[PDB]
């Protein structure tokens, strides 16, 4: 699949909004991960415990790795779906060491297009998320086509 560069346009426009906060969306983002499919909790030994929202809130571990994942996320949204070099090193960790299936990644797709929707109204029309999920969708389809030759494909 291909975006235009129209769509790629709507995609950069509501994620530089994100960018003025990012340790915010990615606490926000998360916990409406891990509120709505809880067995993602189970594959983070460091967060497994965390027992409510209020919990997660106060975690300056997830917090931190919310900006990871945020940052490592939009260095492969910038690339405009140049990010070859970006996925291998990602679908390496997450097939081979953190083992998580491609079910996952659909379910965060979820989770990003629910806060953008939430933050963002105004930038975030029904082209501007139709744009995201494509760019997600190109996302989930690159990283599953990397885990089969990896041996995985989850
Ligand atoms: C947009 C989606 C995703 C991105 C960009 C992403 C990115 C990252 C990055 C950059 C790291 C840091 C170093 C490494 O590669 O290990 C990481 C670690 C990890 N990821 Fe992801 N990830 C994504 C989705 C997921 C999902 C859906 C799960 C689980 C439900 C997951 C579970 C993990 C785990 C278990 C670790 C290591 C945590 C730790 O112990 O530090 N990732 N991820």
């Amino acid at each position: 699949m291909v975006l235009s560069e129209g769509e790629w346009q709507l995609v950069l426009h509501v994620w530089a909004k994100v960018e003025a906060d990012v340790a915010g969306h990615g606490q926000d983002i998360l916990i409406r991960l891990f509120k709505s499919h809880p067995e993602t909790l189970e594959k983070f030994d460091r967060f497994k415990h965390l027992k409510t929202e209020a919990e997660m809130k106060a975690s300056e571990d997830l917090k931190k790795h919310g900006v990871t994942v945020l940052t490592a996320l939009g260095a492969i949204l910038k690339k405009k779906g140049h990010h070859e070099a970006e996925l291998k090193p990602l679908a390496q960790s997450h097939a081979t060491k953190h083992k998580i299936p491609i079910k996952y990644l659909e379910f965060i797709s979820e989770a990003i297009i629910h806060v953008l929707h939430s933050r963002h109204p105004g930038n975030f029309g029904a082209d501007a998320q139709g744009a995201m999920n494509k760019a997600l969708e190109l996302f989930r389809k690159d990283i599953a086509a990397k885990y089969k030759e990896l041996g995985y494909q989850g």
